């Protein structure tokens, strides 16, 4: 063994990724060459357009680039919506999915939606944001349309978590972001270390279990991070088809971030899926030397997470 691989970097804002260099470095085993230099092992892309279509053409180079062509698929609102609605063992099955409509500058399910919540005296609170973009919460289908129309965006609508699960003493809502690598075998590993931020700001599950335990009679396992399990899961599954690299000539990974909101009734929902998550900065380290381990040296071995 012993060898030398190369990799450029076109991703200077990335602290995920400018940390794995400096560990790439660190090996004494990688080398950083031009930004356009052609001759990588590995590309740490752009966050936006990267120029996929360049992979793998220079004869007995085996190239590995740290994001999935057609991850956006899940990592955009409105694609998010629709890869659920088709998908057959999905839409029926989201119980974890926010009741979510696309609208452009469809919208006709909705009000058939908005209505019978009307008509059955319920909670009928809903929420505007893009997809790629700046929100608004209000509770009238016209207060809310009439609203995309100017900002012109294609938005989605969402129905509002209402009763959210609290922490006190400071009595305050939250939402949890899970870090999960997929490589180039679509092995799914997620990170044991998740994070909670907080409103009016951050906290471990260390501490979070310490609250969902000294507070209640159930635990962090036992849960939510169940239910994070299987809506990840679920989600990767049904995008591989779209996104496996198995006859492309490259190969590829890539670090997600899932954003999770749980309600009183500690029912976990899937808020969005972050395809370039940044990190905590106690995780960096642990986290990017993690990415190394199981979806760099995996293909470049040197000299020498849970599984979903
Ligand atoms: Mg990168
Ligand atoms: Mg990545």
């Amino acid at each position: 063994g012993s060898f030398t691989y190369t990799f450029v970097v076109r991703d200077e804002n990335s602290t995920v990724y400018a940390e794995v260099a400096k560990i790439l470095l660190a090996s004494g085993q990688w080398k950083r060459l031009k930004r356009d230099n052609p001759k990588f092992n590995l590309m740490l892309g752009e966050r936006n357009r990267l120029p996929f279509g360049r992979l793998g053409h220079e004869p007995g180079l085996v190239q590995l680039v740290n994001y999935y062509r057609g991850a956006d698929k899940l990592c955009r609102k409105a694609s998010l919506v629709k890869l659920i609605k088709t998908s057959p063992e999905l839409t029926e099955t989201c119980t974890w999915f926010p009741e979510s409509y696309v609208i452009y500058p469809e919208r006709e399910e909705f009000r058939s939606s908005f209505n019978k919540k009307k008509e059955n005296e319920e909670g009928n609170v809903w929420i505007a944001k893009s997809s790629s973009g700046g929100i608004l919460i209000s509770s009238d289908a016209t207060e809310l349309l009439d609203f995309i129309d100017n900002q012109g965006q294609v938005h989605v609508i969402q129905k509002y978590l209402e009763s959210p699960l609290l922490l006190e003493p400071g009595h305050r809502k939250f939402d949890i972001r899970s870090w999960v690598l997929v490589d180039n075998q679509y092995n799914i590993y997620l990170y044991r270390e998740g994070v909670l931020r907080t409103s009016s700001n951050e906290m471990f599950f260390e501490e979070f279990n310490q609250y969902l335990v000294t507070s209640l009679n159930i635990n962090l396992e036992n849960s939510i991070l169940c239910q994070i399990k299987e809506i990840i899961r679920v989600c990767l599954s049904c995008l591989e088809p779209a996104i496996s690299t198995k006859y492309l000539p490259y190969h590829s990974f890539q670090l997600f971030g899932f954003d999770f909101m749980v309600d009183k009734n500690l029912k976990v929902w899937l808020i969005e899926v972050n395809g370039a998550p940044a990190c905590a900065q106690k995780l960096y380290a642990e986290l990017c030397k993690g990415i190394v381990d199981l979806a760099i040296s995996s293909v470049f071995p040197l000299n020498e997470f849970i599984k979903l």
